[PDB]
């Protein structure tokens, strides 16, 4: 009774067969993961910029966004390592649309086989055009379908404390950022990095769709993300305090700052103020900052229904023009940080 | 490449074949779930008491504990509905032993097939002798191996905000309690009840060990568990405030109070003080209280290595004598509440 | 031990997702099966003609063959029910190429996943143009990949006596012809119809690639195929004797005659002689004949290597010109049989 | 639609977990296989004697039979290599009971999971007491459940010509005997050896119950079994003709003779007469003979319903006293053949 239906799911290998990773995508992913690892461990001083839509609901608008962003990725490549946000899985406060995978037709039909196909296809097209991709890993089974095409992964604020999410991260091939908790707790993200760096044994699902025991090796390229709590936590004093806590736990004291969510108090117009503060830190010193996150789309704001093209149906985003402004600000500031060497 | 090995896992059907649920277990589970549902919705005024070890590491001692507890379950049955804690999965702050399923030989061999077998076998013997069982559902795959034998489930403080745990709960056949967050946030637990009461579509693993899309019906019997935060939250004034919030979200305002963890501040001896405060609430009014949780074993305290029989290797528990005292206290207090009707 | 390796196999559902059966193919298949069932039980007097290549080794040629045969299928539709031979699985006397599924690139690479995909795709294109398809079911696992597209099936002379093939036939949705044995034993085909008409329990593999127990309903539309032994068995006397045996076993006394294999002494130039004999039987009486089988391709003969387009690499076939002749012979003869209403 | 239901099947790993092969069973199987291989290729001149019930329908009687046979296996070990017949799969002419796996309760309930469990359990008890085991491999999926416990396999007369059976044999770790066809055709057995000695790619089912592509290495230890046809084929003249044909095909000219089935025809006691003829051949020369097959039980004859203990419900068997006599005859004769070294 509590389970109304069990439905057919295609295993990852079906999608892999139709959409094998190309040589060029495979090289881009490999390189971008190493370049990000370098930032995490303080070997390079470019700023990782994870930027793009709160959520992907329309592949067409995503590829249009990617095309515009790719120009800026290239233009700023000596200062910034730009990776697009390509988020397919959304955690809700209670209920709501959980993302393109879970319900790609945006109407309660839950066509997950289509969703996974469409996700893999978009990620392959992105990597093929030269745009690497990032996503939040929320589900335990979906990652086998597309993790080979992801250069950087997030664990959400709502799952940073979760032991199964820490286990998942311990087996991912990409670097992973763990967000502080929804009321501001940083210690859980520091503890997550500790957990995810270790080997684990746990149950998962293979590429062929069958359950198995997996033994992971640990992920050495995890870091923390500052995304606000009851109050914002992006400023120099908060960064300095986090770095101190990170060092005391013996993990990397390089961290990423989210300009959106609780750092902008859920007002997309405040993302630019955050980025201005970060720019000012980078100009002064800013040695503990390795990255920033930005919720950005073609058109600003949000809507309940997907009426307007290139506008978020989840958290409100800045628009394109404001995106060019914010990237130019961050690239100018980091150029100065990098020259201080 | 961050995956060191993938190992063979027996599907649930293998364990179900060797250990089918008996008529008597099945009847006990079905009726205990309905009895608890009645407490969650305020139809009955007995107190649900979830009591037993922080963790199971030794089935033999668990059965000895269960035989003692069964006499009290019977004695107090008009005032208390006593259900044993049989927790096979432990969330750690960073790393550590994750419980009997994950590493039943307590030595880092991760014999999960044996662990699942042993979990199911203990649960079946418990239900067969008349003692119903409760556990924390932490892993997404393990529950198909033994959920049929569980009368009440917990979602931990660290995972209440996790969407995949809310989805799990929405498909469970037992009532589920959601703990408030580790620093005291209640809202996430109230939100979880909202989420878990609804229907979801998500990926899970069948009894045959294959991935599938599952469509759940929603769980109408979820409630909150007060387990402390930065400060304890067990007293009347916290109960009253939680009840108000619960009513404002339109969900059940009957809740459970954990005498252990952050409500005792990690001093097991304080579980009795908490239970005394609860008793005084039940005596004065206590209409919003439907249950208590208690970490109890044969022998009090804790130890790092499993040297002493019937003594915890995880959180410190009260011993058997203090357990008899606490249950007498709660039964006398509730008998008065119940007479007020 | 003596297994050199185990390799990844996509389950049927992967192929069904990429190549769903169309409305029109589904209607054609349903219709053709009922029409054939009518022949098997003597409800209609058209002649079923199973005609085409010994084996498919080039889908392009097969589609060209089909487009030609389609014009004859339409032209003769009141006298003949023409169904194309689309055989993907070949039994060898010892070793040799086992067909397009087993080794589609014809070079010992055994790309079975490609082979299955290609088989399904050809079958679907055939049914979509209006040509129904027939095949030999030799393998126990391959049928789930394409049986939905097959209007008539054979069990080979080498497998008619095999219990696992009889079981298979008992669960197929198409009519099935059982060949007499390689030395001329007819009793095993009669026994096979008996067996295949009954319900069975046995092990098989689901559409999802998992082993299971299947309980079949029996196949009421089975019949015998006369294909020679030590000596040919196509003549009136053999037909009369077979009919008698069939009636004595209580099964349908309508049978099919193969013009090729041991009835032509493995000499493709002899197929026309057999068809002439059959025509003479239809002209005299021929009441126990419901069908013929013919090995036919664009170009006559055979070759060891696939050098010449539209020429067999297995048993030698008659060419297109000889095919037009044979069909016109059979249609003229059956028109007369049918007019004796 | 012609599938009335699909039912749950435990994979081999479930049975392997409850009944792992012991060290002693594993040593016995390994040793027996090699010893049989030595017979097949003429390195040792003991006679393989495959002896026991036509079919196993009662594990208790089978173990009692094995305890009696063991004493003779030991007594005759320098002359004879005695292996018990433990046949769980039976090919029927049309329909009938297909053996203990397919329907263990002998009542049309088709409890295959119980049947596979019982089969494995008996085979393990037999190997543990020191009695090695032989069986006919008829089904494609069942072997994974118990082949590890089999020292010699047969392919039946009915399936010798079947390509999927030849494939199966190519992947078996035991020596395999192929029977001549039901009407006496020896060539198909000789062709089967050729086939089974080669490497093949085909679809099969893994120990975890999932379909896969398998690549076999070929079985170098196959041989022919003379089991009669239109006429018996056990005498010196038939053996000499078979040896010649075997040598002309370039395979082993050491063969086995079945005393039962079409060699003894309608009189099971004629098995003794066949064995007397074989003994006389061994005394005279008999260089091409490497083994015999005998259908033998505690009690002679056969019955339709399993009313008498230790009596066949399939083909009629000689009784225990005749079994002692036949073994003594064969051992005395072979002792003389061997002394002519
Ligand atoms: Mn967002
Ligand atoms: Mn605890
Ligand atoms: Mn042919
Ligand atoms: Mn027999």
């Amino acid at each position: 009774i509590k389970i109304k239906e069990v439905k057919e799911l295609l295993p990852p290998i079906a999608h892999l067969y139709e959409l094998p990773i190309s040589k060029e995508a495979s090289g881009l992913v490999h390189r971008t993961r190493q370049e990000i690892s370098d930032l995490v461990h303080g070997r390079d001083k470019r700023l990782l910029v994870i930027i793009g839509p709160c959520s992907i609901h329309d592949p067409k608008a995503a590829l249009e966004y990617a095309e515009r962003l790719l120009k800026l990725r290239k233009q700023y490549e000596n200062e910034l390592l730009i990776v697009m946000r390509v988020y397919f899985e959304k955690p809700r406060t209670t209920v709501g649309w959980k993302g393109l995978i879970n319900d790609p037709h945006l109407d309660g039909t839950f066509d997950i086989n289509f969703g996974l196909r469409q996700a893999r296809s978009l990620l392959l097209s992105l990597n093929n055009m030269g745009m690497p991709a990032s996503t939040e890993f929320l589900d335990m089974i979906t990652p086998q379908y597309y993790a080979d095409l992801i250069s950087w992964g997030a664990i959400g604020a709502r799952t940073t404390e979760s032991q199964v999410h820490r286990e998942l991260a311990s087996g991912l091939s990409c670097p992973v950022g763990f967000k502080n908790g929804t009321d501001g707790n940083l210690k859980i993200a520091i503890d997550a990095i500790g957990a995810a760096s270790h080997s684990h044994h746990f149950l998962s699902v293979t590429k062929a769709g069958h359950s198995a025991i997996v033994h992971t090796g640990g992920n050495p390229d995890c870091h923390v993300i500052l995304r606000g709590g009851k109050e914002p936590n992006y400023d120099a004093e908060h960064v300095s305090e986090a770095a101190e806590q990170l060092r005391a736990a013996g993990v990397t004291d390089k961290l990423m700052i989210d300009c959106s969510h609780a750092n902008s108090r859920k007002d997309y117009t405040r993302q630019m103020e955050v980025a201005q503060d970060i720019a000012a830190q980078l100009e002064q010193d800013g040695g503990n900052i390795m990255g920033v996150m930005v919720e950005s789309h073609l058109v600003e704001g949000r809507q309940d229904k997907p009426e307007v093209y290139g506008k978020s149906i989840t958290d409100a985003c800045i628009g394109w023009g404001a995106t060019e402004e914010l990237l130019a600000l961050l690239a100018g500031a980091n150029k100065k940080r990098m020259a201080r060497a």
